[PDB]
């Protein structure tokens, strides 16, 4: 026999409302998702490395500190993959929960003063962008000082965490994007190429785009 342990999380009502504008919204930039989660990426990269200058021990997970790319047109997939710090449950949950919280309110009152969605990564919660193109969102992380996490959700008012049984990474960050089906060009090799060139083009660390 096996084992699952899986909890479901409500949002707060004010991040179910920011989540549910970005879905539904129409939006005619929406490439902008996919700088924002590279620039997340980078994030995680930075703090990582930073981490190793005093404990080289760090990386023992691993040394490379690098981000991909991964379109899959029979899934419908987008992933995007990093070898950055990664996340803990406690960050998953409490953490970043208080964080999104805040970020929200902020970028709320942003939006209301005519501030454009964009803007979003000011904010701490770039992440949510995802639903600009993204019907559903699986981030799969591994944190040294933890065990490895799925955090799930479809803009629907919740979210999931478990325990990943899936293939193990060393350390970092995986975001699946399930695409709608509007938004499949972003499964394109010269539409992600273009996107990376015109809003990623001094980030620190090697992009690779995997070429299906
Ligand atoms: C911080 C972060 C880093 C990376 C990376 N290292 O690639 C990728 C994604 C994210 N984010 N950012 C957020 C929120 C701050 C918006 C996030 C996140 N999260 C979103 N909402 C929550 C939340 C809201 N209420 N509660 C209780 C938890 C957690 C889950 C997974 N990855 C996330």
């Amino acid at each position: 026999m096996e084992e699952e342990e899986v909890e479901t999380f409500a949002f707060q009502a004010e991040i179910a409302q920011l989540m549910s504008l970005i879905i539904n919204t129409f939006y005619s930039n929406k490439e902008i998702f996919l700088r924002e989660l590279i620039s997340n990426s980078s994030d995680a990269l930075d703090k990582i490395r930073y981490e190793s200058l005093t404990d080289p021990s760090k990386l023992d997970s691993g040394k490379e500190l690098h981000i991909n790319l991964i379109p899959n047109k029979q899934d419908r997939t987008l992933t995007i993959v990093d070898t950055g710090i990664g996340m803990t449950k406690a960050d998953l949950i409490n953490n970043l929960g208080t964080i999104a919280k805040s970020g929200t309110k902020a970028f709320m009152e942003a939006l209301q003063a005519g501030a454009d969605i964009s803007m979003i990564g000011q904010f701490g919660v770039g992440f949510y962008s995802a639903y600009l193109v993204a019907e559903k969102v699986t981030v799969i992380t591994k944190h040294n000082d933890d065990e490895q996490y799925a955090w799930e959700s479809s803009a629907g008012g919740s979210f999931t965490v478990r325990t990943d049984t899936g293939e193990p990474m060393g350390r970092g960050t995986k975001v699946i994007l399930h695409l709608k089906e509007d938004q499949t060009e972003y499964l394109e090799e010269r539409r992600i190429k273009e996107i990376v060139k015109k809003h990623s083009q001094f980030i620190g660390y090697p992009i690779t785009l995997f070429v299906e």
